[PDB]
């Protein structure tokens, strides 16, 4: 089981998660939710996430990532779920 | 506002919608959910919706569409709303 730190719960909750303990599938569904509802992906680079000045970005530290290559976010997730 | 038809009413509900009437975009937005959660998009081709055999397929009439060129179910709402 995974209890994230506040900041990511923050993206997390904000995509309608509830609570503190979680799974990794679950942590991946809400971050997807978030990107989809925040509509953060690129209308023309459909796999590219643009989260400049957006709290994901904050948490990832990049302004962009590709989902076709998800590493930098794993290193977010490798970093953030206790 | 729009009265979605059962077979599209089928698909909305599958991604946790409820009711009989919905706006365009909540609607636009459940399809969004159906597709995300069911992984209808191709992981390499992310703007690409691989849906044959799925309810969505035939209701689109099809086996995919380009989420860049949505006219099939922009067309499939227009005949399935309301
Ligand atoms: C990378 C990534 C993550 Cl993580 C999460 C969501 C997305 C994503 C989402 C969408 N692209 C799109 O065009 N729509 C609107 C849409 C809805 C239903 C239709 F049937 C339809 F044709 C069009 C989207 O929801 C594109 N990349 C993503
Ligand atoms: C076209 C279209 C429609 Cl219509 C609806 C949804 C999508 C879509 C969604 C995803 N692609 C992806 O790789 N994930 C996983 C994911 C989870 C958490 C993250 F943080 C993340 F970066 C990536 C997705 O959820 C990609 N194209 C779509």
């Amino acid at each position: 089981q995974v209890r994230p730190k506040l900041p990511l719960l923050k993206i997390l909750h904000a995509a309608g998660a509830q609570g503190e303990m979680f799974t990794v599938k679950e942590v991946m569904h809400y971050l997807g939710q978030y990107i989809m509802v925040k509509q953060l992906y690129d209308q023309q680079e459909q796999h590219m996430v643009y989260c400049g000045g957006d709290l994901l970005g904050e948490l990832l530290g990049r302004q962009s990532f590709s989902v076709k290559d998800p590493s930098p976010l794993y290193d977010m997730l490798r970093k953030n779920l206790v």
